[PDB]
């Protein structure tokens, strides 16, 4: 299955490079997007190459979709193209794996009013304000929605999105 | 007049000093309260110290507000006590000032429903589903609520809480 | 009122941003000159668009200048048409704003024999060898001279000069 | 399974942080042992909590061992008792990972003789140096020792460890 | 010949740990002063560790005097004691050597008017006008006094300094 | 004499500026080798300028070699050239000084079997297992081969290496 990214340069590291690997580990293609071709470097110094850019995504040709956290999401989500590749995506039903900021890219696209989830809890008042049910929990399984608060969560995030992409 | 400003590390480092100096000016006694005593390290490194922390203050002790950006307000707008210092001299109609990030603490504590104002423009969505009639302006007068957005704002946010002040 | 401002990379972020926004506030056009156009960068992080070079301004042109600290003035005071532009202005009685550092070009211009007036305590020394009767003050005001010693200062320092240029 | 991690200040932050969670995906119990107690960090910036000091490691009471990369091999290579702790288990024929620099521990072990792994490639003459048949490939899985080169390995690494401890 | 050194917090590296080795290698005694025992770091990061404070030093238990650049001198030169112990020890005739910001402390000691040497080309003209007839030299011999400006220079200082110890 | 320095980004600072400066000293001519032109940067941000690709190093054009430590031995030694050129100027019997991680480029130049030195204790049983007779102190010196371990020891390194070159 292919799996895009939606993320941008100050990401949360760990938030990125974990799910990427873990789900090559199961033989997915990963892809990275951001604004422009290159790299793009975490708030820790992890660099990463993108594989495309948002103009360039076709939401049609992937079937998951991974949010990491850091500042990344709060650029992203004023990017009318990158908002679009996930509210189709998330709307169509694929899966889509959100970490701590990652969500805010969801909360501008307009999808997750009566939705099931979590994020980082310093934001937990505007997931609240977009219609999210909030719970404090390492992981929340919501239909194609998997979503998690802080890098300590990693390991029950990608246990729950790795099952539903089975 | 007493100003209370309500912000921890990791504020905005320009948008605490610039009106903490501008208010200092006028003659104004400026406050600066957070969540322990002793001294609060903003994102480019400048330090300042801690007056009272938010346990400490008594809202009708103070005339006046101002909620500098950064990363600090996601952290303040989980704290309670600080959220209801908020609160109450919000919706006392005393005068409260917020850039960036800042008006985050607002949103939490309940009160910009059918207000009008701005904020950092990473963050509108938030201030739309809380209610805000989101403005894309440099500052932004709404009342006893004086709003602005990134730190180039910084002449037109003061110029207009001074004269609420006056 | 037209005020200038001789500055460069290492500048000390607040003592240029402060003054560059109370100015601009009160409705006087603000000018940023330094060695290259294009932006430089302060001590801090915080990052300025420098408006001409020194080699392009005309001291006739301008009605104030703006001297901030940091380890700027080290090299804006080695630059001959940066240090005319100083001497020329200061020399004719046009108000002029010194801050930490920044008196170390007027040292340079070889204006200040005789003169009153503070800086950063670190270089009280060459203060008084350049002929100033040094003094341990927030602000001093010595006719068009007004100057302060650190950025605890800022809020004096602006109240005076602001009284000047009205 | 009980899995031990023997690390230090500078260990190449995702080369822990990885395994750690994809380990505890699995129901695994990991800890996290160096020099003493209360927090490491990784190049990166990323900390960590110690669980225990090695000196109070009992190698027979853990199941698997995990090297993860950076300078902190060089450091715990040449405490005496996490070298001993290294050279016990894998000795044993127990499960061992090995990334980057992570294999140093096994060379001041003594028991890479007529092994096959691999390594970062800079040290891979001190790996054949000490015994070791070197393949330079993203994953070698020599019986009980499962070595990887870079943060890039990262998914065929733990791909195949977690299948040795299954 | 025990030589010391006056310096602190945020010195120049090279220029301290440079002629620390050289002396060193002639067999020449260093010793390292500052404000407080324990250690003191670089700009760029070196950390060394202090042998007394400038009020534990007496000037006669020492044969020389080195004084390293960066920017604890303008801290250094504040300091009473430590001007005192620079006064002292140069208006003895004892061999003094100093670069880049290093001398700015010989300028608060009020001992070099008259004397000849050079220093960082940003303050040639507060040395200047402390009476110093400046030149712009890789290095300068005066008597008792070597100086140099900058790191390159080193090399050269050192060379002339060793031989005044001979 | 002509001496070549073979190293790349990461080197440490002062194990690479001190012999750089001691050995222009007495007049030898000094030459910075690396992967490309331009500049290279230490660990701590000292910068220095390359005179030369190793590729277009000729070792018969040289009289000597330093080898700096830091994190660029490990880097250099994958490069065939720059290792071809260490083995000539070693085997050869010119005068050859290295410190730190330094000697694992000889490692890799295969001409260490047999020899005693020394190196940072960190890769001592690189070092053992590669044929070297290990010793733990300042300075070794074994006929053209003068090595130390860290930069606590650049007195005795280049002490001893200055007399090879006399």
């Amino acid at each position: 299955m292919k799996v895009l990214f939606l993320t941008a340069n100050e990401f949360e590291d760990v938030e990125l490079i974990y799910p990427y690997h873990r789900l090559k580990e199961e033989g997915h293609e990963v892809y990275i997007a951001s604004f422009e071709r290159g790299t793009i470097t975490g708030k820790h110094g992890y660099s990463v190459k993108v594989d495309l850019t948002f103009d360039k995504v076709n939401p049609e040709e992937f079937d998951a979709l991974v949010l990491p956290g850091g500042r990344a999401p709060e650029r992203v989500r004023l990017n009318e193209k990158a908002v679009s590749i996930a509210r189709k995506m998330f709307s169509e039903g694929k899966p889509v794996a959100s970490i701590c900021h990652g969500p805010q890219i969801l909360i501008s696209a307009g999808v997750l009013r009566g939705r099931k989830g979590t994020s980082y809890p310093g934001i937990k008042d505007d997931m609240i304000n977009a219609g999210v049910e909030w719970v404090d929990a390492e992981v929340v399984v919501d239909g194609n929605w998997v979503s998690s608060r802080v890098p300590a969560d990693l390991y029950a995030w990608m246990r729950e999105f790795v099952k539903l992409l089975k």
